[PDB]
């Protein structure tokens, strides 16, 4: 029975509002309802991996898991595997997977991060899961972050306190944070970045949405305008939107936004948000596709709506060759030849590069860089043709041009990493000099660029 090279994800994200849920939710799951919504004739295909966030959960860990596991099954006639499930506070996040790949999967790591100090400690936060499935690791991030309106600046501190600190993946890794760290990344929860328009607008907002005409609406959207100014969430993807704001719904319908201010709200206007998102970042030229990004009209529990979004997702097979695992395949070379590292630091101390790699025995440690003065005020570190030849533990072509080489750049007196990026293998010719170029960010900030070339070889 051959190992796949593609599997679909479900990503599920759901702020419950402390409500248990209707007897039905498999519309969630089958993702139907507003948006980019599922093909009828996939209802009874199921996903590979399940993954499911719940926000003001109400429900003991046993109860939700019961829900869920059912509501599977009456789809896909499908007995899910629990892989994990973590829960901070009312914060939650469910990985199921087929039982055809229990054996595919390994490294489970669950963690959360709760955000905030003193008065903002308490509720706030975020839960993940990481594992391998075969060669591919794969992380999973469900967050709930500040609320209300005029508070975009604290849910951009929460992104950068749950991608610092949140422990997932292959501690080995150390330069490097959950950003860099995975094949592919899914982050999504009630991230509360709200339509930034007039309390007056309400009125004008809730006819927008009746019209289905988002446009003016998505363009006073938080998170999309964060994002575009490169203040969260930078190099990560979202899909689209083509569903209605998920908040604030009286309960119980959905032909009602309640978002005047109430005692209940900390007199707090709510118009309507786009809260409940799902992002993703994979590695470079690794195929990821969105195939569903949407909202469920007929679960009316919560105050909020439940969001959906599956993903084909590349994966690759646990490879064995004569050789590696267990020593290198002299066959293999990486050559970084000509590279320079260009910095925002105003530092001077020396920096060194470290190269990490699930293709090398252990990571890799360059000589220090040259440094110069760039003409616009800036740090290069030049590295030249100095850089160590990089010895993979496999040199077959279908392994290893599906690899990617990890690179911190740290400084000589501290060791401390400046900029962390990731150069895909899979490149349009071996034995070949070609440009290789990535960003490289320190708490998932920008911090400056590694360009150079690459020669590879493989055993073809
Ligand atoms: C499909 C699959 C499922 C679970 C699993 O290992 C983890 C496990 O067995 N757990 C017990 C229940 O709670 C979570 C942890 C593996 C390797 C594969």
């Amino acid at each position: 029975q051959p190992e796949p090279d593609m599997i679909t994800i479900f990503i599920g994200t759901w702020n419950m509002g402390n409500a248990p849920p209707p007897k039905k939710i498999t519309s969630w799951f089958l993702s139907k309802g507003q948006g980019k919504t599922r093909d009828d004739s996939a209802d009874y295909i199921p996903h590979d991996i399940y993954v499911i966030g719940t926000q003001e959960d109400p429900l003991s860990e046993k109860e939700w898991l019961e829900i869920l596991k059912h509501s599977l099954q009456e789809i896909t006639s499908v007995t899910f595997k629990t892989v994990a499930i973590h829960t901070l506070w009312n914060i939650r996040i469910v990985v199921l997977a087929k039982p055809e790949h229990e054996n595919r999967i390994s490294h489970i790591c669950t963690d959360n991060v709760k955000t905030g100090i003193a008065n903002t400690l308490g509720n706030k936060g975020a839960v993940g899961v990481s594992f391998m499935f075969n060669g591919t690791s794969l992380g999973f991030v469900n967050s709930h972050l500040t609320s209300g309106s005029e508070k975009k600046l604290r849910r951009n501190q929460n992104y950068m306190n749950i991608l610092r600190f949140l422990a997932l993946g292959d501690k080995k890794l150390s330069p490097f944070n959950i950003t860099h760290r995975f094949t592919h990344l899914f982050w999504f929860g009630d991230l509360n970045y709200r339509v930034d328009l007039p309390t007056w607008e309400a009125e004008t907002i809730i006819q927008k949405i009746k019209q289905q005409q988002y446009a003016d609406l998505l363009s006073h959207d938080q998170l999309l305008t964060e994002r575009r100014e490169q203040k969260v969430f930078l190099h990560f993807e979202e899909e689209e939107i083509t569903f209605a704001p998920t908040y604030r719904f009286e309960r119980l319908t959905r032909d009602k936004y309640a978002y005047t201010k109430q005692k209940a709200t900390g007199m707090k206007y709510n118009l309507p948000s786009w809260c409940d998102r799902v992002l993703w970042k994979s590695y470079p030229l690794v195929h990821v596709v969105c195939q569903s990004y949407g909202s469920t009209s007929d679960i009316m529990t919560s105050d909020h709506s439940p969001v959906f979004a599956t993903f084909e997702a590349g994966v690759t097979s646990q490879f064995v060759s004569k050789n590696g695992p267990g020593t290198v395949d002299s066959q293999g070379q990486i050559e970084f030849l000509r590279c320079y590292a260009t910095l925002k630091t105003k530092s001077q101390t020396k920096f060194y590069l470290e190269f990490h790699s699930s293709c090398l025995e252990s990571f890799v440690k360059s000589q220090e860089g040259e440094n110069e003065e760039g003409s616009e005020g800036e740090l290069v570190v030049k590295f030249g043709e100095t850089l160590p030849k990089l010895k993979p533990i496999i040199s077959d072509p279908e392994y290893l041009l599906d690899q990617h080489i990890l690179i911190s750049i740290k400084s000589s007196d501290s060791d401390e990493s400046y900029g962390e990026g990731c150069i895909a293998l899979r490149l349009e010719a071996t034995e070949t000099q070609l440009p290789i170029y990535t960003p490289l960010t320190h708490h998932g900030e920008l911090t400056g660029h590694f360009q150079g070339e690459i020669k590879l070889q493989t055993s073809q």
